[PDB]
RNA sequence: GUUUGCGCGCCAUGGGCGCGCUCUAACGGGUGUAAGUCCCGAACAUGCCCAGGUAGUGGGAAAUGUAUAGCCGAACAGCAAGGGUGUCUACUGUGAGGUGGAAUCUGAAGGAAGCUGUAAGCGAAUCUCUGGUCCGACGGACAGAAAUCGCAUAUAAGGCUAGGCUUCGGUGAUAAGCUGGCAAAGAACAGUGAAGUCUAAUAACUGAAGCAGAGUAAAUGCGGCGGAUAUAUGGAGAGAAAGAGCGUGCACCUUAAGCGUGGAGGUCUCACAGAGGUUAGCCUAGUAACAACGAACUGUGAGAAGUCAGCCGAGCCCAUAGUAGUGAAGAAGUCUCUGUAAUGGGGAUGGAGCGAAGGGGCGAACAAUCAUAAUGUCUCGUAUUGCAGAAAUGACAACAUCUGCCGUAACCAAUCGGGUAAAAGGUGGUCAAAUCAAGCGAGACGGAAAGGAGUUGAUUGAACCGCCGUAUACGGAACCGUACGUACGGUGGUGUGAGAGGUCGGAAUUUCUCAAUUAAGAGAAAUUCUUCCUACUCGAU
DNA sequence: GAGAGCAGGGGCTATGAACCTGCTCTCATTTCTTTTG
């Protein structure tokens, strides 16, 4: 019956729509995602019969569009009921779940008083699992042998099937967390487990590693998995800290995520980048919206204002280098309100770009108000608006 | 399409090789056959230091100037022949046009071999040693090339900017260079500063190594080797060594804005004829040119402005033109020494030739594209086999798993000693399974289906970035530039900007027609995209 | 304006780094050219 639910016209159309919304690469067949509608209209009976009589290929990284499409169909039918059996503190590749929820729940549990963190990471996941125990776990849940044959055929050969099957594999780890009596959140093969004591956390860590290497079959990494205080814990891009009052543990953008944002911002504000500065401002704005929307549940106000000053400095260097020329620099400085003596003095200091864009007449002519009216969004103001 | 940028000729105020005349170290001495060379003797004025941040006097150590004949002339100021304008005014031509004034810009990095006065800088054979800088292409530094070696270099080597931490801590002056947060180069100013050399005197009153970070790039950095170095490159030691100015000779050699002179091809104007249109009369264009409207085209003569930008282009065609110009002070040809990566340079004969300019066509060659008997396998059996689950009975008291401590200072955060599967404990018993057995696979082992392991031609190469060698000139030695400076030779790299006009060609959309007044079928008017052309207007070099 | 420091808090991973407040403090520039992306 579950292959009849896979091979039902609504599900096939939704898998097609999700594939053409993804707009992924073609694969080994080379077929376009725009070609998928024609090939469905000309092989609907062929695809459905080749799947129902178990003769289908899983042709083998990017999957082929027909392979990714059938993977989508099985994933849309198997993300429910598996989602019904899942735990509450699992947040990765699930509907209505994200990293923000994980950080909120981790903060609430640490604020209960579970200071010591057990970091457990699963290493090289779909390589490490054997297919038979995974697929008899799926068989414990799914009773239709056609689904078992097609899913195993996809495993012996990313797309939405793979994180679902991974979350099925790690739901046993979550189940034994609930059985053991432990507080945790898990996104997707990265889980932090929160207990109260160092002896407790070491014992929990070794018991978990023994469980995963024995019962689950996966092998955990000795390098990435560790025990740590929340000051030393990163999780889904978030660092952590303790507020000086004891009321809250509070989320912090980790230094790696801050460095990622700074790298993308320094790319988007290159001086020699030949696009117009309105385009750089627009791309910078979109990057700022994405990063602030990810980290608005963290505490980064000093970081936001320092990054604002950095962005404005780099944009002033961009504008000054686009003027390029001492008469052009003097003309625009006089236009923006600098007197001609200071404007000529600064404009014939056009080389030393960083120095003159740091201070003085360039800071007055290219002001924060004028950059705001130019189109630049402050990190601080958008951050205060978001939370 | 970047003031100018073409051919040919002339001319040094440019450079060589000679001849002369004069001058050469503040002012004097010496030393000496011989002094511009080597040595010796003052003052004044700055630089620096006697400091506490200054002045003002007293003092003093190195350094510089007055103060070598002389050179040069700022990114210094002024003058300035000329050039441009779609600005304005006059005159003259029938017109294309021309000439003269004002106004404004310009007078440039390549010949008025522009002119005048500076600031600053420089300023003497040769040898030896040494510092710094530059070069050994281009190319993120491969490939290709005639074109250094090794290493490293974009989740950014490296340099630089502002702080922090840990250790330490007084001689200074000359002085090329280095750096000032980076595309590259210069000039300016500031801070430093290599190599050595020189000094380490006097007296007072009134900053270094490192260390991790942060920020900042149109990318080269370090070391070796070889070479260059008159911005008269910083110095040290030798050196009785040359340097400068003026004049004058050489069938001396060269030069893009100087002087003279040529401008085809296209474009435009006028006058005659023919061809036309319209009312013997008048016109022949315009829309940038092609195209299309239009009667507006064709000859002949007379004139006017005017050329002159490498990118695949040897060579041939048109016309100035076999003309200007060069050639007998000796051409072409031939022979012979040779050089480069390539372009060349001598000689000896020979006796006359050689031979331009702008713009269009055609085009060899080159580059890019375009065309011309197993395994395995489908379906059978054979023995197995991977991973679920349930359970007749045995073996035993240990197996997991979750909660973080002990004492002491009269009172604990290894705050004080010890430990971290440390106390005290909870929680669930722990496996071994005879038997039975799911679904999906995996290999074997055989038996039959099948199945098999260049030529030639066409299109395109629109434009652009350069680098390198020689010659020849400049800004500003080098480096960067002057259209890749230009000319001639070599080499890589990028790829077809916008508007407007045409093609209104090909394909799509709206509406008609055919099909049958049926189609996501075909044709047509319009529209859009698109192939292609046009410096016509910009933009880029 | 961009960039620093200080304190100035408290609690815990306690003689450190986290954050969010302030003060409080500096740095002010070649009055010139040239050439390609
Ligand atoms: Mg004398
Ligand atoms: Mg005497
Ligand atoms: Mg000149
Ligand atoms: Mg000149
Ligand atoms: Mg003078
Ligand atoms: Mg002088
Ligand atoms: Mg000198
Ligand atoms: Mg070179
Ligand atoms: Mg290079
Ligand atoms: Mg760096
Ligand atoms: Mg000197
Ligand atoms: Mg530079
Ligand atoms: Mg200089
Ligand atoms: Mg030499
Ligand atoms: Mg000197
Ligand atoms: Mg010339
Ligand atoms: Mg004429
Ligand atoms: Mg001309
Ligand atoms: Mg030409
Ligand atoms: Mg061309
Ligand atoms: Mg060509
Ligand atoms: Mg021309
Ligand atoms: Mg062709
Ligand atoms: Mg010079
Ligand atoms: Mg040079
Ligand atoms: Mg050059
Ligand atoms: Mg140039
Ligand atoms: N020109
Ligand atoms: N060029």
């Amino acid at each position: 019956n579950l292959m009849e639910q896979i091979l039902s016209s609504d599900n096939l159309n939704r898998a097609y729509l999700q594939v053409v919304r993804n707009k992924g690469a073609e694969g080994v067949d080379g077929m376009k995602y725009t070609e998928l509608k024609e090939h469905l209209a000309k092989n609907g009976e062929t695809i459905k019969g080749q799947l129902r009589t178990r003769k289908y290929k899983p042709q083998p990284g990017v999957p082929t569009v027909t392979d990714r499409f059938i993977q989508q169909a099985i994933a849309q039918v198997l993300t429910p009921i598996y989602e019904e059996q899942f735990h509450d503190h699992s947040y990765g590749f699930r509907p209505n779940r994200c990293a923000q929820q994980a950080i909120l729940t981790a903060l609430n549990i640490m604020n209960d008083g579970n200071d010591w963190i057990v970091d457990i990471d699963l290493e090289k996941f779909f390589d490490t699992v054997n297919h038979d125990k995974l697929m008899t776990l799926i068989g414990r849940t799914i009773k239709d042998g056609d689904v078992i044959s097609i899913v195993r055929k996809y495993l012996v050969s990313g797309g939405n099937l793979s994180p679902l099957l991974a979350n099925i594999m790690l739901n046993e780890l979550d189940k034994e967390m609930e059985k053991r009596g432990l507080n945790f959140v898990r996104y997707a093969d990265d889980c932090i487990i929160m207990v109260g004591s160092e002896m407790s956390a070491n014992r929990v860590m070794r018991n978990i590693s023994r469980f995963i290497e024995e019962k689950l079959g996966l092998k955990v990494n000795m390098t990435k998995s560790k025990v740590d205080r929340p000051s030393g814990l990163k999780y889904l891009g978030f660092g952590f800290y303790f507020d000086p009052r004891a009321h809250q543990f509070k989320a912090k953008p980790h230094a790696k995520s801050v460095a990622k944002f700074k790298k993308r911002m320094k790319e988007l504000t290159c001086r020699s980048w030949g696009v117009s500065n309105s385009y750089k401002v627009e791309k910078l704005n979109q990057l700022i919206r994405g990063w602030i929307n990810y980290f608005k549940i963290g505490s980064m106000k000093t970081l936001c204002k320092e990054l604002d000053s950095r962005i404005r400095y780099r944009l002033r260097m961009c504008i000054w280098k686009q003027w390029k020329t001492p008469q052009n620099q003097e003309k625009n400085l006089v236009k923006l309100g600098i007197d001609r003596n200071t404007a000529r003095r600064v404009a014939y200091t056009g080389k030393r770009i960083a120095y003159v864009c740091n201070k003085g007449a360039v800071n007055v002519a290219i002001s924060n108000k004028r950059l705001a009216s130019f189109g630049l969004i402050s990190m601080l103001d958008y951050y205060i608006e978001k939370c």
